């Protein structure tokens, strides 16, 4: 099987490669090794970092610096200052190279409070606008920029077929095109284009996750095994990557799962001859989160496998100093050769001195981090409102109930009215996002309070209510519903049925219909899910995916203006194929059979007048 070239645009900078060389010549292997390992900064002391000097170090999510929950930009900006001094003092270890610190950026800086929070992949995969992500990815860089972070990982390019994994929010879509068209357009927002200012000023250096098939695994199991022959991994799964790589991606992050039985990262074949020897990628392969104590004979403290499969540097946030030891004993034991050491930081010491290193000055020092208010700025939050608005895609407006007048009497019920936890989905301050409250996201809007903003200043009435209470009959009710939020093995299901075990937010809509009240239905979800008795209790019904802080994206075009006319229209379409039957796991398009209840780029318009008729609800047995 032939994969093609792909890291065509790209050209090595020959003074960086002078200075990564007359660097290695001087190293020890015990220097060398310390560049390639990574802990976490909840198990990492700065009198570590002075001992060993790191190449690199994570923000892993779960604490700000110092332990605080929430920091001030002076404190991350402290923090990153004594790790970058400590790695600058060559007492101890011998040499002075300065450490980067990572982050991950699932959708925005979302790791840390008060950041800006994009839709998820799968909405922004529905708004087909590669503008948009370009300029999501130069947001993206500011807000990491201003924490004293140089190294974000996005995009995230999976390619998912079986809509049972539980990270399928984390994918633009189904479809190997769309993700193809995108992950170079986010690669490049984050890393400037190739070129002149490339790496330069406030852009971040990027990792395009995760390298590869991590969307193709049997059952939508999280870190299974993916069955493919190696066309389909290449044709299928593949296709973010000829296009990050393209725009000079500087890092890939290897996959958890498992490729035919073996896991990806102690795969050879993958991580050197396709990635790097014909794919062409010229940058750095980092592991994920202690993946490599999964690899055959490989523990938490030890995987020459995966160094020697092509791994470059290991993520290993807690166990890093006996990982340290033993891979330099294995270095000297010869079974890592020097060779590999050597190329592992070359590739990564390319990524870091063309950022810029050794040229700029200590972390609170630069000019990109003299801005504390991009951190959630205003600008940023009004490029996420647009991309709320293109991210919605209108299933369902039987009579043209949408939009509704801003001037009338509406109720808004469901269980993600006021839940700005609900809309964002996992990865959002925290990890499954579940202990999340309303003012654990400062300066978001809930779709409840967007709605009642605009219905007030035209002169309407609207009320909160979960449960569907209320006093006045209204107009009509917008119901906001959907699923709780979720991260990784989390989300995994087995049933594609729509809270198949209670089925309460279908009581609710059936109660308010028994009324005689027409029902608007805001669906929050990382996937589409099969939702037919939801869909036949709804009059209007809108997938919304997990839109993020920005939540008044969802009234600027489910109402109207003051004067009662059109404000925005649905520009969305569906970028994942909707269920038409509760077993239809595996659905997408250009199947052999494809018999989906709302198709691939499916998506109603103001402009249309179609009604959608009651649907079968019949469940598999
Ligand atoms: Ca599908
Ligand atoms: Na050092």
């Amino acid at each position: 099987v032939n994969w093609p070239y792909v890291n065509t645009k790209l050209k090595r900078d020959p003074a960086v490669e002078a200075q990564i060389e007359k660097l290695l010549a001087k190293m020890t292997i015990e220097q060398k090794v310390a560049q390639m390992i990574q802990p976490e900064i909840g198990y990492l002391t700065v009198e570590q970092m002075r001992k060993y000097g790191f190449g690199s170090y994570l923000n892993g999510g779960n604490t700000a610096p110092y332990g605080n929950k929430r920091a001030d930009q002076a404190t991350w900006l402290k923090y990153a200052d004594e790790m970058y001094l400590a790695a600058m003092d060559s007492t101890l270890d011998g040499i002075a190279i300065p450490t980067v610190w990572g982050t991950d950026a699932m959708h925005g800086h979302s790791n840390v409070y008060g950041a800006t929070l994009f839709p998820h992949n799968i909405g922004l995969g529905a708004a087909r606008d590669t503008d948009l992500i370009k300029r999501i990815g130069q947001a993206t860089a500011k807000e990491v920029a201003a924490t004293g972070i140089e190294w974000s990982f996005a995009p995230t390019v999976a390619v998912v077929r079986d809509d049972r994994w539980g990270r399928t929010y984390e994918s633009y879509s189904e479809d190997p095109d769309l993700v193809k068209r995108y992950a170079g357009e986010m690669v490049t927002g984050i890393q400037g284009d190739v070129g002149a200012d490339f790496l330069k000023g406030s852009n971040r250096i990027a990792t395009a996750k995760h390298f590869v098939g991590d969307g193709g695994t049997e059952r939508g199991v999280d870190r299974g095994n993916t069955l493919i022959d190696e066309k389909g991994l290449r044709d299928i799964h593949s296709a973010g990557y000829f296009s990050a790589i393209n725009q000079g991606v500087q890092s890939v992050m290897a996959s958890f799962n498992s490729w035919n039985g073996k896991r990806v990262h102690g795969d050879k074949h993958l991580l050197t001859d396709v990635l790097k020897n014909q794919l062409g990628f010229d940058g750095f392969v980092v592991s994920d989160w202690n993946a490599h104590k999964f690899v055959e004979g490989c523990d938490l403290e030890q995987c020459a496998q995966a160094i020697n499969a092509g791994v470059d540097v290991i993520m290993v946030p807690e166990h890093f100093e006996a990982f340290y030891h033993n891979t330099v004993k294995q270095v000297k034991a010869g079974v890592i050769a020097e060779s590999r050491i050597n190329d592992a930081v070359r590739r990564f010491l390319r990524a870091k001195i063309r950022w810029g290193v050794f040229t700029k000055s200590k972390p609170s020092a630069r000019p990109e981090s003299q801005h504390p208010q991009w951190l959630g700025a205003a600008e940023h939050r009004t490029l996420a409102r647009e991309a709320v608005r293109k991210s919605l895609v209108l299933l369902k407006n039987n009579e043209s109930i949408l939009p509704i007048k801003a001037s009338s009497r509406i109720l808004v019920a469901g269980k993600g009215a006021n839940a700005i936890n609900m809309q964002a989905g996992g990865w959002s301050v925290s990890w499954q996002g579940t202990d999340n409250t309303n003012s654990d996201f400062p300066n978001a809007t809930s779709i409840f309070s967007g709605l009642q903003s605009q219905v007030t200043k035209a002169g309407g009435k609207i009320t909160l209510s979960e449960s569907g209470e209320y006093t006045s009959k209204p107009d009509v009710a917008i119901v906001v519903i959907g699923e709780e939020p979720y991260a990784e093995w989390f989300g995994d299901i087995e049933l594609l049925e729509f809270q198949h075990e209670t089925k309460h937010a279908l009581a609710l809509l059936k109660q308010l219909k028994a009324d005689n009240i027409p029902v608007v239905t805001v669906f929050l979800s990382g996937r589409p899910l099969w939702v037919n008795k939801e869909l036949n209790a709804s009059d209007a019904f809108v997938a919304a995916w997990l839109p993020g802080s920005e939540g008044e994206g969802v009234a600027d075009v489910l109402l109207t203006n003051k004067q009662g006319k059109t404000q925005f229209d649905f520009t969305g379409k569906l970028s994942f194929s909707w269920p038409k039957y509760d077993d239809q796991f595996t659905l997408n398009l250009n199947d052999a059979d494809y018999d989906p209840l709302f198709a691939y780029g499916y998506g109603l318009t103001y402009q249309d007048n179609i009604n959608v008729p009651v649907l079968s609800e019949k469940t598999s047995p």
